[PDB]
């Protein structure tokens, strides 16, 4: 069956782990344990196709930036996550995209831009700003909440559907 290698990237604390765990395990992780690098796999049906999701949950703490080249080489599609209440995290997206672009020697890498924590009211990144950023990369923008499950399946499934367009 078809296997899709997804890699979840973004700054510390934006909710990469919570998003992934909500998707695979269907619960919300409230506590904050910084990730080094974890792998998750789950067989799922997407648009009638039975497939395997191979998801790499990566480190947002910059001390581990050295590991980025390895996973960027392996991954087929990248979920670029920021938090809507964390401007700096949104600004950090460009540094992730650039490295992906270098490593893949491509600017048609399957990606989805994700604005997570859309359940919180402390918004400093407005939807339209993120929409504009994603437009410049030629990718979708999707808002999520790992807490309420809003948009979680759509984000990852859209990433799959982007890999398929390539
Ligand atoms: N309200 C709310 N809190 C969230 C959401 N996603 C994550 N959080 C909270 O934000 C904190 C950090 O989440 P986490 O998933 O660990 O972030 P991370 O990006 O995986 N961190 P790291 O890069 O260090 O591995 C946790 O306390 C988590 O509960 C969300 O959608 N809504
Ligand atoms: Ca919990
Ligand atoms: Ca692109
Ligand atoms: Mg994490
Ligand atoms: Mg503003």
């Amino acid at each position: 069956m078809t296997e899709y290698k997804l890699v979840v990237v973004g700054a510390g604390g934006v909710g990469k782990s919570a998003l992934t765990i909500q998707l695979i395990q269907n619960h919300f992780v409230d506590e904050y344990d910084p990730t080094i690098e974890d792998s998750y796999r789950k067989q799922v049906v997407i648009d009638g196709e039975t497939c395997l999701l191979d998801i790499l949950d990566t480190a947002g703490q910059e001390e581990y930036s050295a590991m980025r080249d390895q996973y960027m080489r392996t991954g087929e599609g990248f979920l670029c996550v920021f938090a809507i209440n964390n401007t700096k995290s949104f600004e950090d997206i460009h540094q992730y995209r650039e490295q992906i672009k270098r490593v893949k020697d491509s600017d048609d890498v399957p990606m989805v831009l994700v604005g997570n924590k859309c359940d919180l009211a402390a918004r400093t990144v407005e939807s339209r700003q993120a929409q504009d950023l994603a437009r410049s990369y030629g990718i979708p923008y999707i808002e999520t909440s790992a807490k309420t499950r809003q948009g979680v399946e759509d984000a990852f499934y859209t990433l799959v559907r982007e890999i398929r367009q390539h």
